[PDB]
């Protein structure tokens, strides 16, 4: 793993929290903006354990969609990761500032995305656990990259017995196209988490979005079988979401919106 000399790492402004460590922007040298998780000192055997094994991990990933490791720093404390900065932040967090601001074809092209790293993901026997738009980060060209910093986001299975596995991360992505389509809404708005599961359960499904291709819909639609064999693969997902983008017209065929409220006028 690319060992980083504290000298070339300048902090700025704290972002948010780690584990034992707070997170930083700030600028590498060698100027580049940059990303920083911190180990803080007092750490314990298992944070350090914790902290390096995601360093070694992520310096595994090499893939367009997911956040590339700029490097470590483990020789000197605090220990640090060290990631690209993306100048949009956090997708959930994006999407609703930009409400209706960006086309179907960008929208199902920021889902290939998501969709080709968790593939990529899956394939390396990393399962996510946690995959939801807050967890996607998205950089000046409109590119969203799988990070990890959710009842609502889980798979049946994986709430009721803890069996997480590709397949969870699969009803994860379901749930993250319906972010994506509808602009960051709230999953099943204000239901609490126990009626979540229990319209789950019941066989509820999220509702179609508004201006949702039908194909679309059909896939989060398939990620959301409470039978996890039967769930599409993510490179089944990769394929359709290629597909669909590279023939656009299929794009423009909508699954019909149920309407919430009825306005009559002559
Ligand atoms: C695929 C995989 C597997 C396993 C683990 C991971 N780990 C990371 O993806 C990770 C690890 C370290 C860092 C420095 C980053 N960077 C960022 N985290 C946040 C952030 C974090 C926490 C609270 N608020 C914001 N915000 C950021 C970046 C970059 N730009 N921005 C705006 C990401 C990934």
């Amino acid at each position: 793993t690319t060992e980083i000399h504290p000298s070339c790492v300048t902090r700025q402004k704290v972002i948010g929290a780690g584990e034992f460590g707070e997170v930083y922007k700030g600028m590498l040298k060698t100027e580049v903006p940059v990303a920083i998780k911190t180990l803080k000192a007092g750490y314990t055997e298992k944070q350090r354990v914790d902290f390096l094994g995601e360093a070694g991990i992520m310096g595994q990933f090499s893939h367009h969609n997911i956040i590339r490791l700029e490097g470590v720093i483990s020789k000197y404390k605090p220990m640090m990761i060290i990631t690209e900065y993306m100048e949009n932040g956090a997708l959930d967090k994006f999407l609703r500032e930009k409400d209706g601001e960006f086309s179907v074809l960008q929208l199902v092209g920021m889902l290939r995305g998501i969709a080709a790293g968790m593939k990529y993901l899956a394939n390396m026997n990393y399962v996510h656990r946690d995959l939801a738009a807050r967890n996607i980060l998205v950089n000046s060209n409109l590119v969203c990259k799988v990070s990890d910093f959710p009842i609502r986001w889980t798979a049946p299975e994986a709430i009721s017995y803890r069996k997480f596995t590709s397949a969870s991360d699969v009803w994860s992505f379901g749930i993250v196209m319906w972010e994506v389509m509808t602009y960051g809404e709230r999953p099943y708005w204000e239901l609490s988490n126990h009626e979540v599961m229990k319209a789950i359960n019941d066989g509820f499904r999220l509702p179609t979005p508004m201006d949702c291709p039908s194909a679309i819909y059909q896939l989060m639609m398939q990620c959301w079988q409470q039978e996890r064999a039967r769930r599409p693969k993510f490179a089944d997902i990769v394929s359709i979401l290629d597909k669909l983008i590279r023939a656009p017209d299929s794009l423009k065929t909508l699954a019909d919106f149920d309407p919430r409220v009825s306005i009559r006028l002559p």
